[PDB]
RNA sequence: UGUACCAUUUUGAAUAAGUGACGACUAACUAUGUGCCAGCAGUCGCGGUAAUACAUAGGUCGCAAGCGUUAUCCGGAUUUAUUGGGCGUAAAGCAAGCGCAGGCGGAUUGAAAAGUCUGGUGUUAAAGGCAGCUGCUUAACAGUUGUAUGCAUUGGAAACUAUUAAUCUAGAGUGUGGUAGGGAGUUUUGGAAUUUCAUGUGGAGCGGUGAAAUGCGUAGAUAUAUGAAGGAACACCAGUGGCGAAGGCGAAAACUUAGGCCAUUACUGACGCUUAGGCUUGAAAGUGUGGGGAGCAAAUAGGAUUAGAUACCCUAGUAGUCCACACCGUAAACGAUAGAUACUAGCUGUCGGGGCGAUCCCCUCGGUAGUGAAGUUAACACAUUAAGUAUCUCGCCUGGGUAGUACAUUCGCAAGAAUGAAACUCAAACGGAAUUGACGGGGACCCGCACAAGUGGUGGAGCAUGUUGCUUAAUUCGACGGUACACGAAAAACCUUACCUAGACUUGACAUCCUUGGCAAAAUUAUGGAAACAUAAUGGAGGUUAACCGAGUGACAGGUGGUGCAUGGUUGUCGUCAGCUCGUGUCGUGAGAUGUUGGGUUAAGUCCCGCAACGAGCGCAACCCUUAUCGUUAGUUACAUUGUCUAGCGAGACUGCUAAUGCAAAUUGGAGGAAGGAAGGGAUGACGUCAAAUCAUCAUGCCCCUUAUGUCUAGGGCUGCAAACGUGCUACAAUGGCCAAUACAAACAGUCGCCAGCUUGUAAAAGUGAGCAAAUCUGUAAAGUUGGUCUCAGUUCGGAUUGAGGGCUGCAAUUCGUCCUCAUGAAGUCGGAAUCACUAGUAAUCGCGAAUCAGCUAUGUCGCGGUGAAUACGUUCUCG
RNA sequence: GGUUCCAUGGUGUAGUGGAUAACAUAUCUCCCUGUCACGGAGGGGUUGCGGGUUCGAUUCCCGUUGGAACCGCCA
RNA sequence: GCAUCUUUAGCUCAGUUGGUAGAGCAAAUGACUCUUAAUCAUUGGGUCGGGGGUUCGAGCCCCUCAAGAUGCACCA
RNA sequence: CUGCCGAUAAGGUCUUCAAAA
């Protein structure tokens, strides 16, 4: 049957909000709504070779500060700091001249266990025409092998081409969805390929958050360092 | 025949490549076209608008001066099985027996030598066959030498078979001695019971069924008691049994008669097993002649049931069922297993003879059963009574339908029996066994407003809204049992809007990429205008082009156009039901089984035990929110009748204690406690099913349009109307209508808004106008209490419809907004067959607020509080 | 050629001694079921043509059509 | 022979008794479905057998032909 | 504790593959 969203079920209790922002009316709330998924979008459709996990945005009456972590952030910086006043202007047009940024790419620890540049790799691999049962389990090996708890991936669509579509699962572990104390991690993406759309859906558990709190705790960025900059 | 061949003879790549296939068997794939059409096919099968199977093209593969197709023969085919198959459940053991000819057959001795083996000789024509060699440029081919097979004759071998001459008893029979039987035929005899009749008593039904009705009965039935007549079959005994070759045999007796078991110091001395043809017997039904006929009952008549009933039920009812003599010769005639012979663990019964001598029990020899290993089998299963290891003999089988049909023949009075095909058609078969599911008008157990017990409704009337159908220029599109129909749509006058009629536009209303400049787009005022749009004006923020304003410019933009049966995403449903699987191991040739099923306990695959299973994952449960009591922090904008109230943290409830009984989980009761055994509610919804819903939220493969299916605007339409259904509102009333006074909420919302008060107005509202960015100000609570009146009427009920006058929003209210006032006063007096929801603050009912919104007959949707019930005995029925 | 009968709903048939027309099937709407048949409720639909009598004709009278049933013989 | 009737889209039949034609099938088109069947809507399709005559006007009334079928004689 | 109880148009998907990591 139908489930909840895994990560709409668990905000507001153990997820803290991708953007934290309070508009002063009803006219302003809509546009500081629209323009921060354009950013959010921006960062995940291009610069994608550099596994951007998760888009942060935080918003004052005027002043915009953006939190982007990334495993490879060599790529967002570019030769000398050149790609980065590129995206830099970018970011300028959506929200516009008269506000304040304060980008900031904060790179990220543990990159396997997150469920959103796996997601983007297994989407990359089925677009690269890499045969579906190979290429998923290679990546469970890996993130299994990163020292994580149970992963579920789910790649509905129409397998390999074919005519009447299908969907492959693999669960190899305890990932109890119905629990909320877990620690579930969701993404999904679309992999385009010639023959249509290809659904993956990975669910990833890194343990049991036992500290009440709605979070203001990182995730998965701490075990290695996390800094670099591009602040003020 | 100037032929093969030869040569440094001239010229010169010049004179020369097709066919089949590409989904699998079977080496070799993509696009275009078509769209269950045209076509392919040796087999499985491809084609229903994304075809590697069709057509074309490109590529590739298999062959080659050949390649495919067709025809015929052999192999593969152990698929007529001598080598080399089978007959319990798949095709196939005749219904059984007596059996001649045929086949086979105990032991020993002698002879012969017909089979059998071997030596010599003759022959089995030549070509071909196989081996070697030679010759053609090697080969194909030609020649060359070698190379068997059988028959006859002759000379030996004597193990086995056959023949002959004899001996023996162990095979098989005979006799004596023990002995068990429903074995058969013929002739007599007996008692219950039914029916009819005769005689009494008696007095209104009997009979029959799911329920009844034909029928019988005051002419005295049913019933009761006695008697007589007649026919058929032989309760109990009667069986985890007996006899016979089979069919079959069960009251008692007599006569005749068949076979069998046990022990044999007796006798014959292979006389034995099987059996084509032949003969005998052979359930029931049926036939012919003559008797008999109580009961029952094909055919038949009537009454029921039924849509129909020539059937199941009931009442009658002939042939027949019975006997004697003649036929018929078929059955699931079954142990679905032909007969005979020898061998191969065991255990438990039961019957008969014999040995012992109370039975009972022990042993021996046989008959009849159950369990069971090796062994066999595809599996089920058989297993000393074989379907096991083997031999002999007979019968029978060779895919399914045609078909046990047709023709011919034999038998029969007759129906029919025996024997028994083919043409044609299919790729399999009402094939066999077993496995996982589904289903059952099959069982066992357990659940839910399912039934039951109640309450209030719906189907009847008026109105609102959605749908079907019809119409129209359009009535945009989708949803269609449960799981569509107050659904998408949380707001159709314009806009929305996707539809129709018209007036206008073309790299376009919007976007990027490119050569190139920016010294604008807006808005608004004029004129023409239905408005789109044009011609003229202030020429405009800014920042030198940032963004945009453009020119030039082709790739293109654009599509609410098709396909939810190509999809991604999201959702309904079983269902918040308790399920769905995996790893390792074990069993099984295998699908598969195990765990997951057994016993207890739950809402639960929840847990505990048992257990060839041991563990694990998803679901279940808990962790999350909210309501119920209290402690602590805080005291304004709450409270201020002083500790309410509001929201942060925490305590509290844990089967924690006790009693009962259970191994243990756990169930019930009690204690204390605000709360007791998931304390109430919410979020949370496994694998999957229904190719369930959505291309019209969005995204997207493919197809289609490209001065039009794209774009702008005005008007119309989505609001129609002979009709039908669904969901709601209002009622049909004194538990009420109207009027007056009046008490008690929670939640939510608010600066183009909430709007207090005041003034005007019969009122909707207008003007003035504070207060409130909010625990402060505003959004009148109604049912309820008291008083007056109506007095049961189509009314002081009910409000529809209609006419007029007003108010608000908005350019704009006619199509098509709602409110108020006045006027009128349809139907309707509790609603047919049949249906829906609900197990406590629930049903019922009364108000209040919010969302989308300028406004909206939203009576809709999402929320909040006021009052506040009835019933649950139980699972027989009903749905899942 | 002559004589008797009949003409009623969409189909099969009753009635009316002048004042009045029903039955069954069929048809329609609604329960019913996954659906349909069957079942349940309710709804609907009629005198061959003509011409006279009567206040009034399906009925009574005379003619005209169509369909049937009887006869048409003696030489 | 005679008297009588009939000839009507592709087929089977009403037309009405004079103002010039439909019904039911078949075909097609859609709708409908995965696609069909079925269903449903819609729909094109006529020398009223050929000529003559009457009439202002003939599928309609009267004649002659062409092709069939009826009832009356293969002399009672 | 034996009322009654009938039917359901045709053809169709779906396993691509282990070479292996
Ligand atoms: C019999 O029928 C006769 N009267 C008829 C003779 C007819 C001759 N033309
Ligand atoms: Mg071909
Ligand atoms: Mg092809
Ligand atoms: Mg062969
Ligand atoms: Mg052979
Ligand atoms: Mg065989
Ligand atoms: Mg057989
Ligand atoms: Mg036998
Ligand atoms: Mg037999
Ligand atoms: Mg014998
Ligand atoms: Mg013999
Ligand atoms: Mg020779
Ligand atoms: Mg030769
Ligand atoms: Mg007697
Ligand atoms: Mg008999
Ligand atoms: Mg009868
Ligand atoms: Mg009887
Ligand atoms: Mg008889
Ligand atoms: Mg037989
Ligand atoms: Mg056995
Ligand atoms: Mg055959
Ligand atoms: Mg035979
Ligand atoms: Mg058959
Ligand atoms: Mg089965
Ligand atoms: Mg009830
Ligand atoms: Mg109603
Ligand atoms: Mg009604
Ligand atoms: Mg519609
Ligand atoms: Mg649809
Ligand atoms: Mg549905
Ligand atoms: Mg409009
Ligand atoms: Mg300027
Ligand atoms: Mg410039
Ligand atoms: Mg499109
Ligand atoms: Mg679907
Ligand atoms: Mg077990
Ligand atoms: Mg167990
Ligand atoms: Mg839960
Ligand atoms: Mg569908
Ligand atoms: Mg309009
Ligand atoms: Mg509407
Ligand atoms: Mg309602
Ligand atoms: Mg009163
Ligand atoms: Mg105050
Ligand atoms: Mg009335
Ligand atoms: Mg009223
Ligand atoms: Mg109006
Ligand atoms: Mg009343
Ligand atoms: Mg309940
Ligand atoms: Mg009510
Ligand atoms: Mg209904
Ligand atoms: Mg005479
Ligand atoms: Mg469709
Ligand atoms: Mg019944």
């Amino acid at each position: 049957g139908q489930k909840v969203n895994s990560n709409g079920l668990r905000f507001g209790i153990n997820k803290n909000w991708i953007s934290r922002w309070t508009a002063n009316s009803h006219a302003q709330t809509a546009k500081w709504l629209i323009e921060d998924e354009k950013i959010r979008n921006l960062f995940f459709v291009n610069y994608r070779n550099a596994q951007v996990s998760n888009v942060e945005i935080e918003r004052t009456q005027a002043t915009v500060d953006v939190f982007v972590y990334a495993a490879q952030p060599a790529f967002l910086i570019g030769s000398e700091n050149k790609n980065i006043q590129k995206i830099t202007k970018q970011i300028k047009q959506i929200i516009g001249r008269t506000t304040n940024l304060d980008l900031t790419i904060n790179e990220i620890g543990s990159p396997m266990l997150s469920a959103r540049i796996i997601a983007r790799d297994l989407a990359n691999a089925i677009e690269a025409r890499v045969p579906l049962r190979t290429a998923m389990r290679q990546s469970l090996i890996k993130v299994l092998k990163a020292g994580a708890n149970g992963i579920k991936v789910l790649v509905s669509g129409r397998l390999n081409g074919a005519e009447i579509a299908r969907d492959k699962m693999y669960i190899e572990g305890n990932m109890p969805l119905s629990t909320l104390r877990a620690d579930i991690d969701y993404a999904l993406e679309k992999a385009q390929t010639t023959y249509g759309v290809i659904g993956v859906k990975v669910w990833i558990n890194r343990g049991m958050i036992y500290t009440k709190g709605l979070n203001r705790t990182p995730a998965h960025i701490l075990h290695p360092q996390k800094k670099q900059p591009n602040r003020q």
